[PDB]
């Protein structure tokens, strides 16, 4: 009965937006307020008991904030099947930069069938433009599968956001 999957998932976004902390909360249920800046790429494995016929493992690639200015993202993205694209809900510079990351991603990697990999937008630090129709419009226009406000600090919506992205990866993996 049981089926096991291993998926490569990217976590990308500007310096200091929370990439590392969202992964540490989701995988280890821990949070530190102390900023330790990531160098290049860091990794985690999440093991998700999806349901009774399904075990999913995620290989989480934590891409550091500077890496879009370097020349290695094509290597980093290779064979990814999903992405979280993370900004800091308090700092608009980090929101403007999400399209730079999103365009980098869509230039460099696609699913085996040629489509864009699903990508979910995480507005992180929600604990610190609050808009229902606007979200939908933005995601449609820039090819995001959905959008969640998150807190790594208070553990808000990180689990739901992950399950949402995994759900899209599973449909694509069956298709
Ligand atoms: N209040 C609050 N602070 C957060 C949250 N997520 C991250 N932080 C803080 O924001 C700072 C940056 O978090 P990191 O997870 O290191 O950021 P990063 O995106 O991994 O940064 P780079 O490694 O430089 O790419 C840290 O001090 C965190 O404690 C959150 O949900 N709420
Ligand atoms: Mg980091």
């Amino acid at each position: 009965e049981t089926r096991e999957h291993l998926f490569k998932v990217l976590v990308i976004g500007e310096l200091g937006v929370g990439k590392t902390s969202i992964i540490k909360r989701y995988v280890h249920q821990l949070f530190s307020q102390h900023y330790r800046a990531t160098i290049g790429v860091d990794f985690a494995l999440k093991v998700l008991n999806w349901d009774s016929r399904t075990l999913v493992r995620l290989q989480l690639w934590d891409i550091a904030g500077l890496e879009r200015f370097g020349n290695m993202t094509r290597v980093y993205y290779k064979e990814a099947v999903g992405a979280f694209v993370v900004f800091d809900i308090s700092r608009s510079s980090t929101f403007e930069a999400v399209l730079k990351w999103k365009s980098d991603l869509d230039s460099k990697v696609h699913l085996p069938n040629g489509s864009p990999i699903p990508a979910v937008l995480l507005a992180n630090k929600c604990d610190q433009s609050q808009s229902p129709s606007q979200v939908d419009q933005f995601c449609k226009e820039h090819g995001f599968a959905g959008w969640f406000e998150t807190s790594a600090k208070d553990n808000i919506n990180i689990e739901e956001a992950a399950r949402f992205l995994v759900e899209k990866i599973l449909v694509n993996h069956q298709s």
